[PDB]
């Protein structure tokens, strides 16, 4: 599975993931337990997935790694790319900050939307709000 609706349901490692980028504690008033429908649709080599997370509502859409300085929600950047891999996105990377590996996935098997995002070995995923 993978298009359609899909969100954030919970968040582990997720702060942290954030953090390491730039995300200062405004984020802590209010910014974890939210976010949400990621979404995803499937596209001509591109998802238009939505993300219109406790935020910025919206939709990123990329035809399957394309490279925009986007910082993953107030950071600093993630340039390089994302794609996934049939079975699994990969958020990729090199934002900025440094040169780091957010990997935003969400991979998605079965019961998942597996997030997947480990900039350096962590990795920030628990799981969709689907919708």
């Amino acid at each position: 599975a993978f298009d359609g609706t899909w969100k954030v349901d919970r968040n582990e490692n997720y702060e942290k993931f954030m953090e390491k980028m730039g995300i200062n504690v405004v984020k802590r008033k209010l910014g974890a337990h939210d976010n949400l429908k990621l979404t995803i649709t499937q596209e001509g080599n591109k998802f238009t997935v939505k993300e219109s997370s406790n935020f910025r509502n919206i939709d990123v859409v990329f035809e399957l790694g394309v490279d925009f300085a986007y910082s993953l929600a107030d950071g600093t950047e993630l340039t390089g790319t994302w794609t996934m891999e049939g079975n699994k996105l990969v958020g990729k990377f090199k934002r900025v900050d440094n040169g780091k590996e957010l990997i935003a996935v969400r991979e998605i098997s079965g019961n998942e939307l597996i997030q997947t995002y480990t900039y350096e070995g962590v990795e920030a995923k628990r799981i969709f709000k689907k919708e």
